[PDB]
C-alpha cells in the first residue's frame, strides 16, 4: 500500500498494548497535571490516531519554526505546520517533567495523554509572528484561526507523549471515528490499491457525489474514502446523525458496490488555506490514501486567498519530494446541457455558459430547508429525504 | 440486508445525538449512582451497541423467566437469555428512580448508562435455579458462568437505559469493536449480500482460517466477518495486538480480495455452550451476518455438553421461526493425504484413517511457543512469524 510518511510504518502514539494502557492511565491520575488548548488536544489525538506519523510528541520552538519556514524540522523531515502544546504559563506544573494532559472538550477535563517534557520554551512575538504569517499567509487577528492559534499563551511545552484516548472525538461518534492505522486497515480489507479522498463536514450533495465519482474514474482509482472533519456543533450546523445519514444513503445507493468507505477523523481546523491543504495531503498519505481531492478555497477562510492556491502551493512551496500522495485538482461542477450530465467545467473546454446551469451548495440547501426539492441534477431525493425530515422537523 | 431480529431497524441504546449525549453525560455526574456487576456492564454495552436489538433496558423477573424458560419474553417476543441487572441490594440508591450505572470495569468507576427503574424485584432461590438450569444446563458452581450469574445477588433492577460508551472494550481496542450498527455499514461498504460470521478469541491457524474459506465458498457468501470476543488479559492469553495482527495477517495474504473484516464485540462469555450459540446466532444477525460457524462444543466449558449439543439446539429448542440468519456447522478440520489440503473430515466420506492427519491448535501454539515451525498444512509462516516474535519474547 502507499507508504507512511517519512517511514517504513506508522508510529501512533496510542497505547495499543492493554496492560501498558491500564498502568499509565493508573498513573496518569497521579501525575501533576494541565489543562491543555483545544488545538494542543487535536494535535495530541492526531498524533495518538497515527496521522501525523512519524512525530513523537509536541515539537520544540526550533522545529515549530523548521515547520512554518520551510516544512522542514531540525532532522530534516518534511513536517508542514508547527505542531505545538502552548500554555499560558507552567503555574499547574511547576518543575515537574513528567505530566499528564488533560482534555478541554470533555466534562471533568480527563486525562489525555502523559507527557515527558524536554523543553520549556517562551515563544517570542517574532517567532510566533513568522508561525502565524507562514502558516496562515496573514497577521490579521480577524481571521479565526490567525486568533485561536495566538490565543493560547507563549510558553511552548515540547517532549515526546503516549496517548490514553481519542477524547470526544470517537467517543461522541463510536462508528464514524477511525485512526490512520484502521483506515489502511480497511483500506486492505476492500482490497483497493489506489484510493482517493475527499473531505467533507457537510452532507454531500450531487454536486461532490459526482466529483468523487469522477476524480475516481479518471485516476482509475479503487474506492473513495469520505473522510469527515469531526467536531463539536456550531450555531446552524446539521446534527452528526443526519449529516452521516446523508452521506451513507448517498454511498449505498449511489455508489457501485465496494467503492467507498465513509470515516472521520479528529482535529481543530487550522482556516490556513494552503498549508493546511498540505497537512490534509499529509495525513491522507498515512492513512492509506494515493490521491486527495483539493478544490477551489480548500481549508480557507474569507478573503485572503486566491481560489487555486491551494493546489499551486504543491508546485511552489512544498519541498520536492515531500510526499507520495498525489492532488486531484478539482474546480466547480455544474450540470451541463450538451452532455446532459454533471461535469466538471474546465474539462469541457467546448462548452458555451448557456450550455450549463449551476447550483450551489449553500443554494440546495437553502431550498432544503424550505422542503423545496431541487432538481435532481444537484440533489438525489433519497439523500434529500433525510435532510428536508431534518429541516421539517425544524424550520416549521 | 438481513433483517435485524424482532424488528425492522435496529434500535442500539448509545446516545447517538452529541448534543444529547453531553446534556446526559452531565446529568449523570449529579444522580443517585451504583457500581453494576460486570455481567450487567457487558448486557449494557451489547444493548448500546445494537447487538441485543430491540431490548429497550434490564428485563424484569417475569421477561428473564420467559428467556430462559421458553427463549420468549412476556410480549411473545424471541431472546435466549435474561438480560439482568442483579445486585446485592438497593442501599446505594434507595429510593431514586433515576440512577447512573457504573462501570466495574474501568479504573474511577464511570458512568456507563442512565436508567429509568420501573421495578425492583428479589428473585427466589426457585427462580434464580430455573434460569441456571435452563442456560447453562447445569446447577454445578463448578460451571464458572453458572458460579458467575450467581455471585451477583438477588435484586433485579429492571427498565429502559441509555447507554453513554461502550466501555473499556472500545476505549482499548479502538480499531477492533465495533457496535452492530457499524458492522452493518461496512457490511454495505464492502458490497456484501450473503455474510458468513466467525468468532473467536484465539489467533486463527490454518484450520479455522480454512473454515472460513470452505464456508464462504459452499455458502457461495461474498465475504466473511471475524467478529472477536474482546475482554481482560488472562493468565497465559496471548496479547491483542500479537492476536489482532496474526488475524489481519492471515487475512491480508490468504484470503481473496474484499472477502474479509476483522472485528470485535464485547461482552462477558457466560459459557452457557448450546444457549450461548442461540445468543452468538442472535447477535450476529443483527450485525448483519446471514450465515453463524457452530463447530463442536461451541462456546462451552468442562464436560457440561456434548459436542454437536450446540448445533442441534437450533433443531429442538429453538422456537420454529424466532431468527433468519442460518447456522454452518462446523466439525473438525484436517488435511487429506488423498486429496492434498485441507477439508472437514466429515466432507470426505470415502477416507480412511490413515488418509488424514491432524494437529490441534493447542498443539500447533505449544510448538510455536518453542520456536517450532508447524507443518506448513497447518501454519502459515507469516502468521507463525508473529506468533513466534512474540512467544520468543517471553519464553526463552
Ligand atoms: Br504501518
Ligand atoms: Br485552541
Ligand atoms: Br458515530
Ligand atoms: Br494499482
Ligand atoms: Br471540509
Ligand atoms: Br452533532
Ligand atoms: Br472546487
Ligand atoms: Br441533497
Ligand atoms: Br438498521
Ligand atoms: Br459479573
Ligand atoms: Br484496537
Ligand atoms: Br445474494
Ligand atoms: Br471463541
Ligand atoms: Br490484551
Ligand atoms: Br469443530
Ligand atoms: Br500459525
Amino acid at each position: 500500500m502507499i507508504k507512511p510518511v517519512g517511514s517504513d510504518e506508522l508510529k501512533p502514539l496510542f497505547v495499543y498494548d492493554p496492560e501498558e494502557h491500564h498502568k499509565l492511565s493508573h498513573e496518569a491520575e497521579s501525575l501533576p497535571s494541565v489543562v491543555i488548548s483545544s488545538q494542543a488536544a487535536g494535535n495530541a489525538v492526531m498524533m495518538g490516531a497515527g496521522y501525523f506519523s512519524p512525530l513523537q510528541g509536541f515539537m520544540n520552538v526550533a522545529d515549530a519554526m523548521g515547520a512554518a519556514e520551510k516544512m522542514t524540522l531540525s532532522d530534516g523531515s518534511f513536517f508542514p505546520v508547527p505542531v505545538l502544546c502552548l500554555l499560558e504559563n507552567t503555574d499547574a506544573i511547576g518543575d515537574a517533567k513528567r505530566i499528564a494532559l488533560r482534555d478541554p472538550n470533555v466534562e471533568g477535563n480527563p486525562v489525555l495523554a502523559v507527557m515527558d517534557i524536554e523543553a520549556i520554551e517562551e515563544v517570542s512575538d517574532e517567532q510566533m509572528a513568522v508561525m502565524t504569517d507562514k502558516v496562515y499567509r496573514t497577521t490579521d487577528m480577524d481571521h479565526i484561526g490567525v486568533k485561536t492559534f495566538n490565543s493560547q499563551g507563549r510558553v511552548a511545552v515540547s517532549g515526546p507523549i503516549q496517548v490514553l484516548n481519542f477524547s470526544y472525538f470517537q467517543a461522541d461518534f463510536p462508528d464514524t471515528f477511525r485512526t490512520a492505522v484502521e483506515i489502511r486497515n480497511e483500506i486492505k480489507e476492500h482490497g483497493w490499491s489506489k484510493v482517493v479522498a475527499f473531505q467533507t463536514r457537510n452532507p454531500m450533495h450531487r454536486a461532490h457525489e459526482e466529483l468523487c465519482r469522477m476524480a475516481m474514474e479518471s485516476l482509475d482509482a479503487d474506492g473513495v474514502v469520505v473522510h469527515m472533519l469531526l467536531g463539536k456543533l456550531k450555531k446552524g450546523d446539521i446534527p452528526a446523525p443526519v449529516r452521516d445519514a446523508a452521506i451513507r444513503t448517498m454511498a449505498e445507493v449511489y455508489f457501485p458496490p465496494n467503492t467507498v468507505m465513509v470515516t472521520g477523523y479528529g482535529f481543530d481546523m487550522l482556516y490556513a488555506g494552503p498549508r493546511e491543504a498540505v497537512l490534509h495531503a499529509y495525513f491522507r498519505q498515512n492513512m492509506g490514501a494515493t490521491h486527495f481531492i483539493i478544490g477551489r478555497d480548500h481549508a480557507g477562510v474569507g478573503d485572503y486567498y486566491g481560489a487555486f492556491d491551494a493546489q499551486t502551493i504543491f508546485d511552489d512551496e512544498v519541498p520536492e519530494g515531500a510526499m507520495e500522495i498525489e492532488i486531484f485538482r478539482a474546480d466547480h461542477t455544474a450540470y451541463s446541457k450538451k452532455l446532459n450530465k454533471i461535469v466538471m467545467m474546465r474539462d469541457v473546454p467546448d462548452h458555451t455558459k448557456e450550455d450549463f446551469v449551476l447550483l450551489s451548495g449553500t443554494k440546495v440547501r437553502e431550498m432544503l430547508g424550505q422542503g423545496i426539492a431541487p432538481p435532481p441534477e444537484f440533489s438525489r431525493p433519497e439523500v434529500a429525504k433525510i435532510l428536508m425530515d431534518y429541516y421539517q422537523s425544524i424550520n416549521s
